[PDB]
């Protein structure tokens, strides 16, 4: 593709259901996950109160649930880091 940009389609709508789907079949509990993935979909937007929340609590629940103890400070330093380099390319 030349020159890109951003656009939706149904097939991220059923991709957005395929996030569902692997939440439900790993937590074996589809309404919580059904949540979590609506808050995966809902950061391709960062709505103001809900920017920061969204793909930690969503890389939280899809593997073994609290073994991300650790590696969502890496996730969180990682992320951190790449907006230093942002910030020092704006500079």
């Amino acid at each position: 593709s030349k020159l890109p940009d951003l656009k939706d389609a149904e097939a991220v709508q059923k991709f957005f259901l395929e996030e569902i789907q692997l939440g439900e079949e790993l937590l074996a509990q589809g309404e919580y996950e059904k949540g979590v993935d609506h808050l995966t979909n809902a950061i391709a937007v960062c709505g103001q109160p809900q920017q920061l929340l969204q793909v930690l609590q969503q890389t939280l629940p899809p593997p073994v649930f609290q073994m991300l103890l650790t590696k969502l400070p890496t996730i969180s330093q990682r992320i951190v880091s790449a907006q230093s380099l942002a910030e020092d390319d704006v500079e």
